[PDB]
Parts: structure tokens; sequence; C-alpha cells
């Protein structure tokens, strides 16, 4: 049962992983008066959101970044402990927005938030961790997922990568290649390693018995990413995501080449 529910589900005006378009429409079929607004999952930043509000009949979209310490914020805005709090705050204070929030655009009756890719990642990595940590399976597994998600999350989005099997504390491009070539040389075999530059690492995987290297950089915010641009709290999250989508890679990550 991949794909997990977002922490902002209970909110009536939360649409989940939709597009600006669908969101711009929902607001179009809701009046279009100053203040109307809704909340959706951010299509780029895992754990992120986007505040879509209308003012002067014009549409406004403010991305909400999920900071490493768990708070949420519009770029240059104040931090909040959650999206509800963020919406409650702006409802009573524009603090820079075109106007305060007045009247939400509750998702039409019968409709509910839709699962983006990030929702698959969360279930997938929580699912993997448990099944691999306690060998749970079947219904037993499905429960520990709901019960451990909160912990697994705190764990997977926090654990030092120095402890992950696929992380090799010290290896040069050449050192790396030799290790990947010396094995089952199967598509997807991969490992991670540090780069000279500060906050830069290198993903090295094999495909077609040939080795490829990808640069992973850490931005001011403290999140990692490869050229394609999807950003993450941790390498673990990033690795587990690259196992789902080749986002720029020649091939998706599969088996880890042992520490």
């Amino acid at each position: 049962g991949s794909h997990m529910p977002d922490p902002a589900a209970h909110l009536p005006f939360f649409y989940g992983s939709i597009s600006r378009a669908e969101a711009e429409e929902h607001l179009k079929l809701a009046g279009m008066a100053d203040g109307l607004f809704l909340l959706r999952q951010c299509l780029r930043s895992l754990g992120g959101y986007v505040l879509s509000l209308v003012h002067d009949v014009r549409f406004h979209h403010f991305p909400i970044e999920r900071q490493l310490n768990g708070t949420y914020a519009i770029a240059g805005g104040k931090a909040h402990c959650g999206p509800a709090e963020l919406c409650e705050f702006y409802s009573r204070d524009p603090d820079g927005l075109p106007c305060n929030l007045r009247k939400p655009c509750n998702r039409p009756s019968g409709l509910e938030p839709q699962p983006g890719v990030f929702d698959c990642l969360r279930d997938a990595m929580v699912r993997d961790y448990v099944r691999q940590t306690w060998k749970l399976e079947g219904e037993a597994l499905e429960q520990a997922i709901i019960s451990q998600a909160p912990q697994v999350e705190k764990l997977i989005a926090t654990t030092a990568h120095e402890r992950m099997p696929w992380y090799h504390s010290s290896l040069t491009r050449e050192e790396a290649e030799r290790k990947l070539y010396s094995g089952a040389q199967t598509d997807g075999k991969f490992l991670l390693r540090p780069r000279k530059e500060q906050g830069t690492y290198a993903l090295s995987l094999i495909y077609g018995k040939t080795v490829y290297h990808y640069l992973i950089s850490q931005d001011k915010a403290g999140k990692y990413c490869i050229p394609e641009g999807t950003k993450f709290d941790t390498l673990w999250q990033l690795v587990e995501y690259l196992k789902l989508k080749a986002d720029g890679l020649i091939y998706c990550l599969k088996e880890a080449c042992p520490n």
C-alpha cells in the first residue's frame, strides 16, 4: 500500500499534490474574492507546501519551505510549527502577503487530497526500514507503518549518512569505480561518497557494466540535490527517492554496494 497521507490531511482547504492549474481552477469556481485561499503540497520540496491565495482577482502562489527543524515558512517569512498554524497566522496578519487570509477554499464535497510522488517516497522508505529492521510483513507491516512512520521519519530524515551501508566515508573517483566494477556489476549497483568541496558528495552507480558519477550538492538551506534539482533533508531520503525516479540519472538506484 505505497503512498502515505500528508500531515495536513485534516485541513479542509488542503488539496494535496495538485498543479497550480487545478488549484487555480478550484479558486476560480469558488468566488475569486480577496482573501480566498487553499493549501497544496509543494511539487519540488519534500515536506513542502504552497499557499495559493486570491487578491484583486489575481492569483498568488507562495511556496512553503519545510525547514530542517520541522517548521514551515514562506521565503523570508516567519517560522510556524505546522501548516495549520501558518494559515491561522496569516488569517490574522498579512505580514507581507497581498492581504490576510479570509475564507478558505475548502475542497468541494466528496473530494480529498491527492498523493504525489513524495507520498510514495514516504511510504516506501518507512516500509523498507521496518520490513528490513523487524522483518514485519502483511497486515502486521501495514500497522507498524502507521505507528512507526512518525519515528521512521524522525530517524530517516535525521540519521547521519555515515551509518548508511551505501555510504563510503573515503573514496576517490577511481577508488569508487574499482569497487563497483568488482562485484555483480548489476544495473543500479551504487554507493555514495564525499567530495573535496564543502557540502558536496558524489553518487556513483553502474549501468551497462559502466560507471557513472553524479554530483550531489547542499544548498544554503542545508538540503541536498543532484542537477535535476529535487531537494532533500538527507542523502537517505535522496537515495530512497532516486530508487523511485531516475530524476536525471541514467538508471534508478537498486542494490547498495556494501560499506
